[PDB]
């Protein structure tokens, strides 16, 4: 990744975990407890994978478990670091512009590598969305998905419908029901 995300997941775990649980698992792949990552940079994803597996090791948790905590927390995160992208009214308005803004940066950042997103309405009152990555990141996806609602203060219904992998990429799709109705047809 590059460094803003890993940034945003060091401060996360630390909300979650507490200090010593970070500081250490950053101290076994060998970084400083209190490194300062710029935006840019690029870190080894295999380095983060072994942080998180020395949280794991040192919570007891499933690794599984922690993306999925680590991505429902992260969005408060992510919203303090970056407001203008939560400054709008509305939780679907928000989850049906994230694509655009994926695309758009890695256009924009050398290296950046953000899963597509896509999103498209279904019913009424439901979208379905699509990650699909080289990364395999299907815990915290989710976790992500239930941080919005939780930040937009709307409450959904979130059911899995498919997850794969196809020639090297990581695809999971979901159907999220809204409380009322967002959706119309509208003519071609
Ligand atoms: C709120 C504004 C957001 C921005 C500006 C943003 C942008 C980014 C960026 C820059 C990365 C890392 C790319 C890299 O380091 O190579 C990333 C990773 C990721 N983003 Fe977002 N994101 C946002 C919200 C979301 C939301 C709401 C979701 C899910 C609904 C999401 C899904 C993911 C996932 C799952 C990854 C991990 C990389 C992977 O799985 O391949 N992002 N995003």
């Amino acid at each position: 990744m590059k460094g803003t995300i890993v940034g945003t997941w060091i401060k996360t775990l630390r909300d979650l975990y507490g200090n010593d649980v970070v500081d250490e698992s950053l101290k076994s792949v060998g970084w400083e407890p209190d490194r300062v990552i710029t935006p840019l940079e690029d870190i080894d994803d295999d380095e983060v994978r072994r942080i998180f597996a020395k949280v794991s090791e040192k919570t007891g948790k499933n690794v599984n478990e922690i993306w999925r905590e680590v991505g429902r927390q992260n969005i408060k995160t992510f919203s303090e670091w970056f407001p203008s992208y939560f400054a709008g009214r509305r939780l679907v308005n928000f989850l049906m512009m994230m694509d655009e803004v994926g695309l758009q940066l890695t256009k924009m950042i050398k290296g950046a590598t953000p899963p597509r997103l896509i999103a498209k309405p279904v019913a009424k009152d439901a979208i379905e969305m699509e990650y699909v990555s080289k990364r395999k990141m299907y815990d915290y996806f989710l976790g992500l998905i239930e941080g919005s609602s939780k930040f937009f203060k709307e409450e959904i219904s979130v059911e899995e419908v498919e997850r794969g992998e196809k020639d090297g990429f990581s695809r999971l799709k979901v159907r999220i029901k809204f409380k009322n109705p967002v959706f119309e047809y509208k003519k071609n």
